[PDB]
Formats: C-alpha cells, sequence, structure tokens
C-alpha cells in the first residue's frame, strides 16, 4: 500500500492529472513577466534635450524628423560616441530669429562644436509613440545609472527569495504557499502601476521578484509529486513549454500596448483569475502522507479515483510509508547537509546552476548587434525554445538524464569556444552558432532543473532546488562585471573562462546519479543509498 502502487491503480497521469496540469500551466505563463525583467518596461528610445523655440520653427517651413535632427542638434561622435548629442543643448535663441529655413543657426557661429552648450533643462523629447519607466522619470542622462541599481535590486530581491521563499512553502505545504506567494504577486503587480515616485515602484516590484519564483516552483514541484514516476518527464517539460507559450504570449501583448502602467496592469490583474481557480489543485499526497496527515490523503486519494472514474483499491485503509516513519519530520537547513551523498550531490547542482547562468549570459552578452525591431528579436529568442523542448522530450526516458545534460554543457562550451577561436566577424554561419549555443544552453537549464527537482527527498524537495537556484541568480548578477573586468587583461580571455567552465561543468555532471525510471525518494536515508 504504497504511494505510488495505490496511485498508479487509481491511474498515473488520468483526467484529474490532466486538468491539474493544464490549471499549473495557466500559472506558469504569469511567471514570464516578473522572470523577463525590465526588457518590456525599460527600453531606452532615442532622446534629445527639448527646446521651446525648435517648437515654433517647426511650423514656419517644410520640415522631416530625419531633418530636424541633423542640424538643430548638436552632432555626435565629438568628445563620446554620442554624448552631446544624446543630453547637450545649444541653447541658441530659436525664437524671435528669422534666419530663414535654410541657415538657421549657421551664421551665427561658423562652427558647431565651437558654439556655446548648455543646461539641458525642459525635462526631454523621446522618439517611441509610448512611454516606458525611463521616459516617465527622465531616467535618461544624469539618472542613468538609476536602471542599472533597479536591474541590480530587482536581482538581489530575486537571490533573497531563492534563498529563503523555500522554508516556508516546505514547512507549510505546497498549496498554502502557492496560494499566498501568488497573491501577494498579484496584489503587488496591480500595485505597481499606480506607483507615484521611482521609489515606490522599485519597492514593489523588488516584493513581487522575491515571492514570484517561489510561487513558481511550488506550483512545479506539486505537478511533478502528482504525476506518475513515469510521465514525469512529460508533465515537467510540457510546464517550461507553457513558460515559454507564455512568454511569447508576453511580446506579442508587450507590441500590442507600449505604455508601461497599462502593460503591467493588464499582466498582473489576470494573476487573480488563477487566484481564482485555486479550489481546483489539493495538497500533493506525499507531503501530506510524510507530514502524518493520512487522512487527509486517504480522502484525496479517494478524490483523484472518482475524478479518474477508476475504482480506488480497498487498501488505502492502510495507506502510509513504506517503513514506520518518526512523529515529526520538519524540513531544515541543517537536514541538507548531513548525508555525504546528498552533500555532494547539493554541491554539484549549485555548480551546475551557477554555470548555466553564466555560461547563459555570456553567450547572450557576446551576441552580434541588435536588430531594429526590439520585439522580433525577443520573439524570435523565444522561439528558439521550442525546438529545445522537442529535442528534449524524446532523448529523457530512451537514453536517461546524465548524459544528456552532460553533453548539453559540453556542446554549448564547445559553442563559445567556436565562437571565439574561427572567424567572428558578421557571417551567416556565426547566427546560426549562436542559435545552436542558446538551444543547448536551455537544454542544459531545463534537464538541470528536472534532474534536482528529482534528486531531493520530497519532504525537503522545494528548499534543496531553491536554494541550488540561487546561485543561478548570484552568477547572473557577479558575471557582467567579470566580464568587463577580464576584457582588459587580454582581448579574448572570457571566451577561454567560458569555455573551460563549461568543459568543467560537462565532466562535474557525470558524477550525479542516474534517475531513469525510478520513484522519487521520500526518506533522507533512501535518497543516500540512491546509487547503490
Ligand atoms: C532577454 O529576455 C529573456 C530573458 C530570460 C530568458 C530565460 C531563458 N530561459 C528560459 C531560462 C530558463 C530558466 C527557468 C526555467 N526553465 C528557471 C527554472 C527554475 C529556476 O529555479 C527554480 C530558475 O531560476 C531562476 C529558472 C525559468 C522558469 C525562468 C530568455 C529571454 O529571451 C527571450
Ligand atoms: C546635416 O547638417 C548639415 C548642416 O551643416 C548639412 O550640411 C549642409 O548640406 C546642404 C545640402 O544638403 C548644403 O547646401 C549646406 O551648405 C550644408 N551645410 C554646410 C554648413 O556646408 C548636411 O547636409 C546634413 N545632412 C543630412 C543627412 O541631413
Amino acid at each position: 500500500p504504497t504511494v505510488d502502487d495505490v496511485l498508479e491503480q487509481v491511474g498515473e497521469f488520468g483526467w484529474f492529472q490532466k486538468q491539474a496540469f493544464l490549471t499549473l500551466c495557466l500559472l506558469s505563463a504569469a511567471f514570464a513577466p516578473i522572470y523577463v525583467g525590465i526588457v518590456f518596461l525599460g527600453f531606452t528610445p532615442d532622446h534629445r534635450c527639448r527646446s521651446p523655440g525648435v517648437a515654433e520653427l517647426s511650423q514656419r517651413c517644410g520640415w522631416s524628423l530625419a531633418e530636424e535632427l541633423n542640424y538643430t542638434v548638436p552632432g555626435l561622435g565629438a568628445a563620446g560616441e554620442a554624448f552631446p548629442r544624446q543630453c547637450r543643448r545649444y541653447e541658441v535663441d530659436w525664437n524671435q530669429s528669422a534666419l530663414s529655413c535654410v541657415d538657421p543657426l549657421a551664421s551665427l557661429a561658423a562652427n558647431r562644436s565651437h558654439l556655446p552648450l548648455g543646461p539641458c533643462q525642459h525635462g526631454w523629447v523621446y522618439d517611441t509613440p509610448g512611454s516606458s519607466i525611463v521616459t516617465e522619470f527622465n531616467l535618461v542622462c544624469a539618472d542613468s545609472w538609476k536602471v542599472d541599481l533597479f536591474q541590480s535590486c530587482v536581482n538581489v530581491g530575486f537571490f533573497l527569495g531563492s534563498l529563503g521563499v523555500g522554508y516556508i512553502a516546505d514547512r507549510f505545504g505546497r498549496k498554502l504557499c502557492l496560494l499566498a506567494t501568488t497573491l501577494i504577486s498579484a496584489v503587488s503587480g496591480v500595485l505597481m502601476a499606480v506607483a507615484p515616485d521611482y521609489t515606490s515602484m522599485l519597492l514593489f516590484r523588488l516584493l513581487q521578484g522575491l515571492v514570484s519564483k517561489g510561487s513558481w516552483m511550488s506550483g512545479y514541484t506539486l505537478i511533478t509529486e502528482f504525476v506518475g514516476s513515469g510521465y514525469r518527464r512529460t508533465v515537467a517539460i510540457l510546464y517550461q513549454m507553457a513558460f515559454t507559450v507564455g512568454l511569447v504570449l508576453l511580446s506579442g501583448v508587450a507590441y500590442a500596448i507600449p505604455h508601461w502602467r497599462w502593460l503591467q496592469l493588464a499582466v498582473s490583474l489576470p494573476t487573480f483569475l488563477f487566484l481564482l481557480y485555486y479550489w481546483c489543485v489539493p495538497e500533493s499526497p506525499r507531503w501530506l502522507l510524510s507530514q502524518k496527515r493520512n487522512t487527509q490523503a486517504i480522502k484525496i486519494m479517494d478524490h483523484i479515483a472518482q475524478k479518474n472514474g477508476k475504482l480506488p483499491p480497498a487498501d488505502l485503509k492502510m495507506l502510509s510509508l513504506k517503513e514506520d516513519s518518526t512523529e515529526k519530520l520538519s524540513p531544515s537547513f541543517a537536514d541538507l547537509f548531513r548525508t555525504p551523498q546528498l552533500r555532494k550531490h547539493t554541491f554539484i547542482l549549485m555548480y551546475l546552476w551557477f554555470t548555466s547562468s553564466v555560461l547563459y549570459q555570456g553567450l547572450i552578452m557576446h551576441m552580434g548587434a541588435t536588430g531594429g525591431n526590439l520585439y522580433l528579436d525577443f520573439f524570435y529568442s523565444a522561439l528558439v525554445e521550442f525546438p529545445a523542448a522537442f529535442i528534449i522530450l524524446v532523448t529523457i526516458d530512451r537514453v536517461g538524464r546524465i548524459y544528456p545534460l552532460a553533453v548539453s554543457n559540453l556542446v554549448a562550451g564547445a559553442a563559445c569556444l567556436i565562437m571565439i577561436f574561427i572567424s567572428q566577424d558578421l557571417h551567416w554561419l556565426n547566427i546560426t552558432v549562436a542559435c545552436v549555443g542558446r538551444m543547448g544552453i536551455t537544454i542544459v537549464f531545463q534537464m538541470v532543473c528536472l534532474v534536482n527537482a528529482e534528486l531531493y527527498p520530497t519532504f525537503i524537495r522545494n528548499l534543496g532546488v531553491m536554494v541550488c537556484s540561487s546561485l543561478c541568480d548570484l552568477g547572473g548578477i557577479i558575471t557582467p562585471f567579470l566580464v568587463f573586468r577580464l576584457m582588459e587583461v587580454w582581448q579574448g580571455l572570457p571566451l577561454i573562462l567560458f569555455t573551460v567552465v563549461g568543459l568543467v561543468a560537462g565532466g562535474m555532471t557525470l558524477l550525479l546519479p542516474e534517475t531513469k525510471g525510478v520513484a522519487l525518494p521520500e526518506t533522507i536515508e533512501d535518497a543516500e543509498n540512491l546509487g547503490r
């Protein structure tokens, strides 16, 4: 009367599992807006210093947008690539000075650079018709650093949330966390759009970052626990695919409405619908059974059999763990580093997370010049992930879960290496090589997530995956400074480091035990002898 066999009897993947998976995938997309970052709220368009006198002249004679930028604005390329043109204003009186359209300012100085440069007051004039956060608070020239501060604060919030949000989810249940966390995320999201100043917006976004990953991973571990042992692959890969579909829909809607506040409100409000559909999914049977609440576990098992339509087994009355467990099974950070096998697995997984994040950031940084349309580039980037899900879904149960991950990490490393050594000049080959590298990186990410979830015990699974994921955020935060610093030492130093890191990660992946078709553990002592 173990949880595995009885679950198979009612059905590993039945209508109940299908409905629960669909309801959770509805939640998967809601994490795309929070994780994408500030790419759609903080895009910086072209900008010049507003001038009152230009408005009067704009109507007197025929004008064009390109023409106006040319001989009304200070020229670029002097004392910087575009520092003068971006946020410097000559301040020469353009009003009550009828110098003709042909020679508006040429006559006065007979030279452009030598002209007088005044302050860039009167705010700014931006190109895009829509409004972003940069346009809202004029975070353009003097406060340009504030965007980096916002991004870094959001990232450190992510890191803290990874470190801490796991314990509450693990100790107090997975449904309670998925409810409170998503509720806080929703109530902050709609609140950010009504944020008056720069501080409040940043605070609400920091809170949402603290809570979002906790919500997403609670849902992931809930669905993984619900699905049978054989079908973990399908559920996990489809959850990731649902996240990608949410990302694509985000790109589409972001193109639909540019205004950042309306975007945030439209993205946040639908989360209340999912909060309304919390009624469907009950607590994971495994967590309840481990916590010694067998009555509710059997009550739930009766329901799944009912919804499945297959008669429940008569043996449920004696449902329990394989061996008589202790009264208390509380999760704690202390228990995560006691068993040498568990400690080794945790270290390997943390290093794999860090390597994946660093390699991803390096690959995206070393990409080619950005396209004219940001939205199309983002859509293509999201689309490249679907082939990864197609590939991973067909090989996990036929070749295992260790060799694919090792080969994917090594493939991303070799992609970086070929980018470095072989000619990196603009060619059709380079874009395809970058796409292959991106596919390898996303395969690494998804495989690491799945194996890390499947490796830890049921009563500490969420905490372990959280702690191991925190290193991904740490690497994402730290890598830009590392790449900037190393570039000074030598021209191509960063890519050698990327290649060696990838090779070492691929090598270390081999130590991790295989998990092809093995029931996920429920006791730490059981997880210690998993390999044996
Ligand atoms: C610049 O825009 C982008 C921003 C981010 C990305 C992300 C690339 N990958 C989809 C990352 C996969 C990592 C991800 C998975 N799977 C993940 C899973 C578990 C994690 O730990 C619990 C985790 O850590 C943050 C990330 C998702 C949920 C974010 C692509 C982008 O291109 C579309
Ligand atoms: C950019 O602005 C300069 C203004 O100095 C333009 O140079 C003028 O070009 C016209 C012909 O298009 C000549 O008749 C003028 O004599 C030029 N000015 C001077 C001071 O020699 C230049 O053409 C502009 N370029 C664009 C693409 O708008």
